[PDB]
């Protein structure tokens, strides 16, 4: 586990004593209690459990909300690839980025300097302040100025959602200093980016794209360090966001082809993205590839954003002008999927020529570059 | 049309299903879902982060939005319990935490808890960490210890272990204007409805009776359009959702309820009465001189399924009977296809010496699906191990 | 051991979970699986191929040869019937096909075959697939059907859809040498064992009943040592697997079928009596009702008059069909044992394009009580004869 | 789903009014059985479905021992990769080539023609003849001879197993004339091998190996003309060897990643032969990619992702190296996420003395998703411990 290549590690991980108890994949177990040996044991596993701490090994695991051994695989495995100390997996993605907020309020930190833009749901879950949380919106260059003396987390994303736009990891850990960092690695995954090696202190990933890899597996994991990890038990021991036995095991089984999915999606969105700039529809093309932020921090991407010059008209027609590519909201599925955010928050517009909102996101399935390139100009010329 | 509870538990939730050409209800995986047309699709995204359920012939959009499994086992529930809404999450526990943040974002942070209470409940508001001041109040001091910042009163019957049985009609007399949320899960749809006594809230743990197997982790709350429209908003945003696989099982789960619980309760009224001629236990603890008020018939139209033992060796004594167990399963839990046992004051205490303290000596049970002879003869023989 | 079938169906196949720390049988998906060693994977799976149950310790080797789910689920359903052991396939006819495939290897192709039999296993016999030869026989011309090339004596009560019960003390002793498979399909079980009468075999379709919800497929045979070994071996080849997700839900819906099949008879009991009480149907067929038990079956074979109803109506097959069509409540499919109650026509099988017609026989309807009030069935019911 | 390339084909393919219900993912339908509108309606759909004919749409699908909407999706996916007009899904591969070898019987044509090598269980069902079939193991030169006025299907495997020695199906479906040819599929996959494009009739595959693609669900499907795939359901509706609808959805979604993960294995296969050739353990290499008759290009458009390897030291040097193996898992079966190692010789032979027979140094290898390095490490560390 420590000397091999992350390609190995993908395949392997999280199937630790599989080989030896004679079985080939992890098996599902749905038990919501689990019972105990002897009185004196099962209540130190208890307290032990209820207390943000990993199950020991030859332990019962109590009850489902203190421990799910599906669950505890799926952890382990996307700790490895991100090289951080332990992992923490919740029903979603929002499920995850809840309890790293209610960990910070508890802990007597409740203000987070988030930095924009941010993914629809964490940016109006830190607005609404419904975790009791304080949200001070700063620029990457006003990091430390933002930074109070109840700041309890650093919120970044990178590439944005749904501009791509990089931002500097090295640069955001050494203005956030003495406060850890969480890093929503969803778009670039273990396989690109790790945010461990910059100096994050908390990985937030949205299972469901990329993790899951085929759409139908809904999650939520944070790969960071054994004190955050314990927090971040504590809270889902009491809060109750559990994944689903069989949710833990479509996350964990789409780990092992994660390398192959993502080289190949990778590979398909840089020709993609190169032969939709040959377009007069397209102003311009969204594709990570100027402070050098690749090979620094990531090793492409599958995700291209489309500025169309028809503003949010030629977008509107271009999403349902689709066939193959599915306009569905969401990203890192098996097939290709369109979506037109500026329609999340501008709705009855009823066919109005708007100058802007323009913007097309997409998200690059494992087709072939051929029929994608031919399936979106077709799309295109519909105007 | 008129339909009796045990052909409900049946038939709910199952809308459409005869119509479609399927015999049992698909589980729908999907994470995301497309839509027809861009404004069609934007208008419902913003019906469904705003609280309100999926309108007819519109796409879900994304699973923490609206899920078909899920909707069902909603609305299967809340026919049961004759409520207007429920609202499933991932355990009994996201249920009760969607709820709490739910009244801090209204302004009501205040809860007006009335003790005894289920662990993970009481720890919830003694921690605070939703945001949340508690006020642990008697059945008598209700209507005094409400403050004009109250959102909800939590209370719970029967009560977690002593089954110690709580007036609902007095409970929402002495609330007045504030909404009572109560946790129904041992009693279930079967034996007790507080929508009809006037909760606006009814917490279910699903792991627990609707189940009914010990597969399956839910919790679901049944409550009036305003409430449900609440507790949605904020299951869209904290995202403690219902698995497809779990909300099926869930939903699966209550079409054999009506039997399940009329067979555990019966089983339970003839053991708690066997158990109590044995002279290691000094007093039982079953609903069914147990009623003080005239609650059964009134409130419970049933014993329930849930034993309390009042062991005279102390802790000691209740350690032992547990351990020795070998048909019963010790584990902590309720509502399962198996009798279920465990000590309760071991949670808090781990002594090493002869200790004989008021709670110590209590042991719950939760009765199974098996014949009163086989568990007789059972913990008659783990009781004689002393 | 000393426990009633009821705690029987509930801790029945769940051995050394409570010990392992888990609540329920765990789904091992695994199609293969990792050996020790050479010499001990390679006894295994010579063990495994051979018909012999996976001795504990050892690999399953692979799924064909062995699959942890459906090997509780098999120690499940042999307890409760009795048997030494049992084979799980895909469905109830991939077992019937694998108990004809092994008579027929053993150099007995010969089957005699009491009438009535299910759709399924009548045309499989009359087909003659699998190499084999049918000798149509009444219960009294067992005896003489016995040919010297006979495999097997295949009997089912009660019938399908009549409901007539057969003697199973009768049919054992007229086929002396020759093993007996009774399906105890609709008698699952709780009311009936046909191994205390002496059958060999008891076909079991997992589908209605035992799985008691009507998702999941399965079939599955309780008999001795020597017939589950040949049924192993068919199994072993063939292929007719029973799904890790399958022999879950089976062996997770044993553990309510004493509660399901004391309340779906005690609605069907008082179904068929509330339904002898109305003008459109002549007579009904219910194994508890006066006239339907002729040999005192009632106690000595079957401890209840289980959740099965046929109906004999007045207008023939237009007012079946009519009141096929008017039921709500009820669901009108091809199926039994399942949560709801389900009404089927079973004369509309083969004779379907009848266009407007006013035929005087074929008036018999099937009716599978499910868990519901019986208040609730004989309004709708009575709703759907109404109408006509 | 026809101007549309491979690696677009098995994404899209069998997912046909999926984007227009408003769903991503096909729906998981456990029913087993199907309500039906009309008596009339429901009566012509049972005998479509029981005489071999595929569900027509609008009809109920009466039975699932009739039909399955979950594994009908599977089917359609299959079919468009092979080029068939229809597919056939069994629980198992074995079930798929019993419905195969039943189906002959009854039409008259008890006779099959088999080319040696195949596959352990084919081999052991033909033997046997438990389903009423005689064979005639003949050579790929002597299949035109061997074919006899009662002979129905002429079943050949390339690549052979273990061996992977490869087998003409131009010569074979010459040599065949009027009789149908069943090409065992399971080891190249649609990715790599058509066999209808060449002329045969029926084609095998082992949806476990590859078409699941990570070990965990066990499938058998055949791509075939309308003819054959009319008798193939006939024989699954009264035999019922059925794929379970979570097997036909894990199959399905398999079909997805199959493209990427068959180049992937492939050419980790093709490297890692190379590199175990130049070891001094090995005396020889199987891999198609290291070809005089020139199938690849022809029929094969690479190598695939499985290696034979010939060691010097017999039976125990083969022994030892798979007992040395720690990365590498010892277990009988192929097309998984990891790499798998597995002793052919040693199912037939259990013996005492070391054994240098024909065959005893033959390892079988299924290439996983893996590094290259990881895997020659391994294996390398295993050959030097023997
Ligand atoms: C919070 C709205 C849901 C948006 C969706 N998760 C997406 O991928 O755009
Ligand atoms: C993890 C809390 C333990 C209490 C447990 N949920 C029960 O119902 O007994
Ligand atoms: C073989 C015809 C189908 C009959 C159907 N399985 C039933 O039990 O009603
Ligand atoms: C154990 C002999 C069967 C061979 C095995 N199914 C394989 O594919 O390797």
């Amino acid at each position: 586990m420590n000397s091999m290549h992350p390609e190995t590690l993908m395949v392997h991980g999280g199937m630790d004593g599989l080989t030896e108890a004679g079985v080939h994949v992890p098996a599902i177990d749905l038990s919501t209690t689990n019972p105990v040996n002897d009185v004196a044991t099962g209540g130190d596993s208890y307290e032990w459990l209820a207390t943000g701490h990993a199950l020991k090994d030859g332990d019962s695991a109590v009850y489902q909300r203190l421990w799910q051994p599906g669950v505890a695989r799926f952890e382990t495995a996307l700790a490895e690839l991100e090289h951080a100390d332990e992992a923490v997996a919740f029903a979603t993605g929002m499920a995850a980025m809840t309890a790293a907020l209610l960990a910070a309020v508890n802990a007597g930190t409740p203000h987070i300097v988030a930095v924009r833009p941010l993914y629809g749901g964490s940016d109006h879950l830190l607005e609404t302040g419904l975790l009791g949380t304080t949200v001070t919106w700063a620029k990457e260059a006003e990091i430390a100025s933002a930074i109070q003396d109840d700041t309890g987390l650093v919120i970044v994303e990178t590439p944005a959602n749904p501009s791509l736009d990089l931002v500097d990891l090295d640069s955001v850990v050494a203005a956030a200093g003495t406060v850890p960092v969480l890093v929503d690695n969803t778009f670039c995954t273990p396989v690109l980016q790790q945010p461990i090696r910059h100096g994050a202190a908390l990985v937030l990933h949205s299972a469901t794209k990329y993790l899951g890899g085929h759409g139908d597996a809904m999650g939520g994991i944070i790969a960071t360090n054994s004190d955050w990890a314990m927090r971040l038990r504590q809270v889902r021991a009491i809060t109750g966001a559990l994944l689903h036995p069989m949710g833990a095991y479509l996350l964990h089984r789409g780990l092992r082809t994660l390398a192959v999915r993502m080289r190949a999606a990778q590979t398909t969105a840089g020709e993609l993205a190169e032969r939709l700039a040959a377009h007069p529809a397209i102003t311009a093309v969204h594709y990570p590839g100027p402070r050098g932020l690749l090979g620094r921090q990531m090793s492409g991407g599958a995700m291209i954003a489309l500025e169309l010059a028809g503003g949010f008209d030629a977008a509107r027609s271009f999403v349902e002008h689709c066939s193959l590519v599915v306009h569905a909201v969401s990203l890192g599925g098996a097939d290709t999927l369109i979506q037109h955010p500026a329609s999340l928050t501008h709705r009855p517009v009823a066919a109005t020529a708007k100058p802007g909102d323009g913007l097309i996101r997409l998200s690059v399935g494992l087709e072939h570059v051929d029929d994608l390139e031919d399936d979106l100009i077709a799309a295109l010329d519909a105007s």
